[PDB]
């Protein structure tokens, strides 16, 4: 299987990338350096993760060392919810560029379809704990994203956590100039996403699977929760293939024509997670993994559920 997938902007995107949510700022520079040294060419970033400066130090050092050329890297970041206003989008993108020490992003995503009140707080709350919305709709935010392409700041734009009706809203936008290249959504054997993936792929939108290992370090983890890495059924498939459970969980979305972005700051695991191009899951393996769906989400947030554009009511 090829290492990159063709996007609808004409560029190629590596199907395996390194995630950086929760990667501590004192560890993520070495994580990204190791990742690039062992073959990763795609890093998934976001302003809200608060570690883009440190990710950028690694990228810049590997460019300076000539381990890789800039054109060989595929760097992704995301517009946070408090920057959905027309007059804030360019500055948000430029801050991310400055932190990552880049002149352009390969892909810039609307992180969530929900706009929040601008300000210093990433989750502005009213006194009862509800997030305070912005009245800026996803279509105007999309037009602002299109401007970034036309100013040379980003090569591609896309969306994240958009449900099928929200994707449709963008695709049906009056005067749409650029289609979204990517929809980045949660996807793993407990949230298999058949309907949304089919829809996006049918429209030429590439899907990126996040939390492919079930995000065991998510901060709201109840150890009551189901655990992909510990599921004996998935462990059995891994054993059959002489691979780790994580390697099976990463190969699974690859064989669905998805991009996948496992996170690690552990050098041994960063390398392990990349060694997934030399085995194949059978169709029976794939269908068996799909059968484990239970519509379980890592990423949901109670404080935002009354937002008009909350994506997971549908
Ligand atoms: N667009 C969005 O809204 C959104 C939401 C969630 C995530 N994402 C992106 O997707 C990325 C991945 O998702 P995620 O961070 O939620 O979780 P994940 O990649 O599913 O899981 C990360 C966890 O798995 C551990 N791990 C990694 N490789 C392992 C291995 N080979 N064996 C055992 N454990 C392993 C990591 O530990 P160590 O790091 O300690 O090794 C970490 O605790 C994020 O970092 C972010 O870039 C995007
Ligand atoms: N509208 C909205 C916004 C955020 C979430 C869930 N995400 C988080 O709670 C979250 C908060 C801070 C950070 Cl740094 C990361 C988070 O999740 C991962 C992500 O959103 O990429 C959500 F479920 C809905």
């Amino acid at each position: 299987m090829a290492s990159r997938i063709l996007l609808n902007n004409g560029a190629k995107m590596p199907i395996l990338g390194l995630g950086t949510w929760k990667s501590p700022p004192g560890q993520v520079t070495e994580a990204v350096k190791v990742a690039i040294d062992v073959g990763y060419r795609h890093i998934d970033c976001a302003h809200v993760y608060q570690n883009e400066n440190e990710v950028g130090v690694a990228i810049q050092e590997k460019l300076r060392e000539q381990v890789v050329k800039r054109e060989e890297l595929f760097i992704v970041s995301k517009l946070w919810c408090t920057y959905h206003e027309k007059g804030l989008v360019k500055g948000a993108c430029q801050k991310t560029l400055s932190d990552l020490k880049l002149d352009y992003l390969d892909l810039y995503l609307i992180h969530w379809p929900t706009g929040f009140k601008p300000g210093k707080e990433f989750f502005p709350l009213d006194e009862s704990g509800n997030v305070v919305p912005s009245d800026t709709n996803i279509l105007d935010t999309w037009a602002a994203m299109e401007e970034l392409v036309d100013e040379g700041l980003v090569k591609a734009i896309g969306i994240s956590n958009f449900n099928h009706l929200q994707v449709e809203m963008i695709l049906n936008k009056p005067g749409l100039k650029y289609k979204p290249a990517v929809n980045q959504i949660e996807c793993h054997p407990y949230l298999t996403q058949e309907k949304l993936i089919q829809y996006c792929q049918s429209k030429g939108i590439v899907v990126t699977a996040y939390s492919p290992l079930g995000s065991p370090d998510r901060p709201w983890a109840k150890p009551e929760d189901p655990s992909l890495l510990e599921d004996p059924r998935i462990k059995a498939i891994a054993a059959k293939h002489n691979k780790t459970t994580a390697q099976v969980l990463i190969r699974f979305p690859m064989q669905r024509n998805l991009v996948v972005i496992p996170k690690s700051v552990t050098p041994e695991r960063i390398a392990e997670n990349f060694k997934v191009f030399d085995f194949e899951l059978s169709s029976q393996d794939m269908t068996t993994l799909l059968s484990y769906n239970r519509n379980w989400r890592v990423c949901a947030l109670l404080s935002c559920t009354s937002h008009k554009d909350y994506p997971f009511h549908e």
